[PDB]
């Protein structure tokens, strides 16, 4: 209705970064991962998965210590800061992350609002998802704020009502992201992504195989390790949101939408990345 | 000898839902898992990747404590509810679950009896199996109760003995499923599936590879996602038991019959439903 | 040198066991598995992952308890008997087995050859490896007892120092079945199948990529599952000793032999088992 | 600069070892992996899925104890000495290994060094990495000393800074190679390894894949196995460098350089070693 135009694969092509002969670990930045709590402790493994698989050079899962033996067998290229979201509560954080992820698996609790305003005196990107996203407003910092709303977390964030977001999504969408100066990742079918300088973009990629639990906190992956590997934080964003649909649209052509566990975005990555390159 | 006639391939084609473009989680529903104890723990991760491989929105597995760190690095998209199963003996559902299935992995305790009474009085279809089948009769509810007995159960459910129930599989199939107003899938070589209105099939597909420990967990948890995403449990039903046989029939083509393990069965059906659509 | 006739193809291909369509698990029966140690945890997934994969219908899995949680991940088809190899010291089993294996992962004590005289006391097929070797003698009973020595473990039964062994293996390996009445598979590059009723066979497969931890515990659990599927326990050895070693020929069609991983015979078994069908 | 050559396809093929039908484990030795804490534990993951990946008889892994559990359902392989990284401290080595390697994921304390002096005592090869790397010199011994540093562990090692080593890799890798009498493996695009008696070549393979976590202990654990399979530990050590690189170089034919995990790697090397054979 406003026009809002796809980001297309001419463009993924276009962003997608090199990974240079000369490089090592540190050209590509240490992420930090705040997710996964003993009741909920899947998401730290589907969003660390997706970050070590989008780019980064290294990654600290923050997670509770109970989850720590859970991610290790799978993800044995993590490393981890024991407690670590419960413990971003408390002080500002001493190291230097070239971005950070909080809230996949973690409850919607004012414990973790504390581990967010820490989170936002660090200079670097900042993407907040699940149990992190709340009715709230962000301080002025340099690096962006990226929150990852589906419907239902849109509406506890601005009391706009699900069947009246649906009708109106990019609007909706572009007008919180102006108000809050925060990016906005409006999932669903074609997601919305809304950045507070007003650009606005949709996501032309993805399917219903995507419908089931896990896929967003792959996603929150995906973005976490793209800011890494991208210059521009906005292509990263982008990027993420893209290729993750591709990963869904590449599964498909053999196996049943209804069929995909979300930790197979991950391993599908290499191969659809590479077709963009 | 009663003709029963044969769910077939062209049946399963009518019937096996789409997932829509403009679908979320939401619209194929959270299905609830009790199922997995300290002493029986497999049965859980067989019937959670059964399910959430099935069509599913969302899964909650609520097995014994000890059993949640053994599920998460392989099925890492699922959700618990800790020592629900045992936590069910006391108290009806406050959440509403899509789906239901009790009893794989659980003991043949009156506790066991005391959770499936409080989940009947949900208005959702439950799957029983396993620890949860006895010699016992059912509410009127709303949504169907499907019992998925081999004839060993049966005969524990019944008092038919064994080598009495083979002779005559289909006839003791339906009476009972008449008489209980249950739904019966009478496992074995040409499953029966009875239903309570007295519409009963016969399962045209599978083989000998399923004759080994763990393949009706599996099949529990395919019921239960199927259960999620077609509107007729019926064709739920059917749809899950004749694609668990049709999954063993591709791993014969090019592997031994000797040699499936059950969970490889989950592995197998994202490309055999693909070939339904 | 004593003109030992090689277990051929076409023996293997003649006395393979089928799999029927009217069968259910109980045709293939259950089998119990004493085997890995909180010291040796890693035999016991090896010889679980053997067993299951050959052909029984239920394996039983006696671990001590810390081990269970490293199996059920891996082998969730598998049941438990809580320390098992422990408890089997002390009194007979109550249960009915098709057959038992016994040692991997279990030290060399009195403990472990007070669990091996209560084993005996079944009437099944019963393997001995690893930690329950021992220079000892075995009582009369209705089923073979089945000892699978390499070369050191042979030295330690019978004191033949492995450097004169080794240029006799046949003739030792006939010598001792005939004195000890038990079958012995006298490990290594032509290994040696000899039998209490002077039957002998040399295993004409496998090659160096079996030279590495692991691959006998494999070897174990695949002897133990051909035992519940062949009706004859020779030809359940035999098959197990060439089909072990047939999948260490196909990994090195496209593999490097220094690089196989045992639990990987167990992945290629599937295959190479339906090529001699 | 110093024209050091670069070791070749070529050299890898006329130094590969063969594994003859007549050896056994034995023939392939042992190893031992001091490696992995309660606060980096992948580390031993890692390396210890490169070692028997790389043509060793057996694997022993000193990790602590709550490590352990992480590793077997990965690696059912490896056997274990509980707390062997902080007990070798406090002793000698009892037993003999073909090759030592001691340090990833392993704290850069004291103790670590002290554990560094008791293998040093030891009559075989052995590597020093990560946490074990540090600003000291090296007792005249039988076997090789292995330092395998990053520019990072480098200027830790001899306050020579990262910038200024840099423009002058080989230079100064083989001048402290000479100072310490230590083979010194220096890391990045073209690792130099630089021999004590003044041998020093480039290595070829690898690209920018490999610039992220846990890529270096993969080739800690793939120079530790080689060194137990190859007569001249040189060609252990050059030959290791070299596959390591080919893995990431075959990875990145249909899979982009950004999503490499360095598990990966070890997964790879079965076929890419097998092409050079
Ligand atoms: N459209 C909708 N209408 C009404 N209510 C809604 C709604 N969507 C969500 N809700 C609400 O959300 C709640 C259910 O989720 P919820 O339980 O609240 O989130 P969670 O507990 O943290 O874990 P999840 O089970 O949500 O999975 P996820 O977080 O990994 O999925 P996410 O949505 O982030 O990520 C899913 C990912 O998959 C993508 N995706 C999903 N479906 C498609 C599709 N059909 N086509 C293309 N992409 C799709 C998304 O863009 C995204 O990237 C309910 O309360 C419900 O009301
Ligand atoms: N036919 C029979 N005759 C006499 N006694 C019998 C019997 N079948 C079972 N029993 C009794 O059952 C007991 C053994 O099982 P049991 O130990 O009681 O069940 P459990 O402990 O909960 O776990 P399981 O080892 O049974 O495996 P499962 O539950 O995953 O297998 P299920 O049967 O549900 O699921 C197996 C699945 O595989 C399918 N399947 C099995 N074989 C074939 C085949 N040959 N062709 C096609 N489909 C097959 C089934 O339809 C089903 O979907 C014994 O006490 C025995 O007496
Ligand atoms: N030939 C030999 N000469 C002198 N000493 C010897 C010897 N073989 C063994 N030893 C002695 O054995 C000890 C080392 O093993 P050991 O540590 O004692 O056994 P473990 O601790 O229980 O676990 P392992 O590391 O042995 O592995 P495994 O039990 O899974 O291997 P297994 O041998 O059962 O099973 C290995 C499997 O792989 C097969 N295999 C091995 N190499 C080949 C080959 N080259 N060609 C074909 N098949 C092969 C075997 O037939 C068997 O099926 C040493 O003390 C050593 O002295
Ligand atoms: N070049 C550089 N310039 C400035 N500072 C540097 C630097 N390299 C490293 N550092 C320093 O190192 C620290 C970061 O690593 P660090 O955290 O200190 O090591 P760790 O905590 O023990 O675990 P890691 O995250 O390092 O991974 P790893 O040990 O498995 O990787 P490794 O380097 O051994 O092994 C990596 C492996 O991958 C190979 N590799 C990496 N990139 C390429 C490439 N582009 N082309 C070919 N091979 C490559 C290496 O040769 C090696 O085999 C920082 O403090 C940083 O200052
Ligand atoms: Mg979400
Ligand atoms: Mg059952
Ligand atoms: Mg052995
Ligand atoms: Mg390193």
């Amino acid at each position: 209705a406003m026009n809002v135009p796809f980001w297309t694969e001419e463009h993924v092509r276009a962003t997608l970064p090199e990974r240079d002969a000369e490089s090592h670990k540190g050209t590509y930045g240490t992420a930090l991962l705040l997710a996964g709590s003993d009741d909920m402790p899947g998401a730290a493994l589907l969003a660390g998965l997706g970050a070590m698989r989008s780019g980064l050079g290294k990654l600290v899962i923050g997670t509770s210590e109970n989850v720590i033996p859970l991610i290790v067998p799978v993800l044995p290229e993590a490393t981890y800061w024991r407690d670590g979201w419960k413990k971003a509560a408390d002080a500002q954080l001493e190291e230097t992350y070239r971005a950070i992820a909080i809230g996949p698996g973690l409850p919607q609790t004012e414990s973790v609002q504390q581990a967010v305003d820490h989170v936002l005196t660090a200079d670097c990107p900042v993407i907040l998802d699940a149990g992190a996203l709340a009715k709230r407003t962000y301080p002025k910092r340099e690096g962006p704020v990226i929150l990852t709303p589906h419907p239902g977390e849109f509406f506890r964030m601005t009391g706009v009502p699900v069947n009246e977001l649906q009708k109106k999504r990019a609007e909706y969408a572009k007008e919180w992201a102006a108000q809050l100066q925060t990016v906005i990742v409006l999932k669903g079918n074609q997601t919305v992504i809304a950045f507070p300088d007003g650009d606005c973009w949709l996501n032309p990629t993805g399917n219903g195989a995507l419908a089931k639990g896990g896929t967003g906190d792959t996603l929150t992956g995906m973005i976490l390790g793209m800011l890494c590997c991208h210059e521009d934080p906005k292509h990263a964003v982008l990027n993420a949101v893209y290729l993750h649909g591709a990963c869904a649209e590449l599964w498909t052509d053999e196996h049943s939408a209804h069929t995909l566990l979300a930790h197979e975005l991950s391993d599908i990555l290499p191969r659809v990345w590479k077709r963009f390159e």
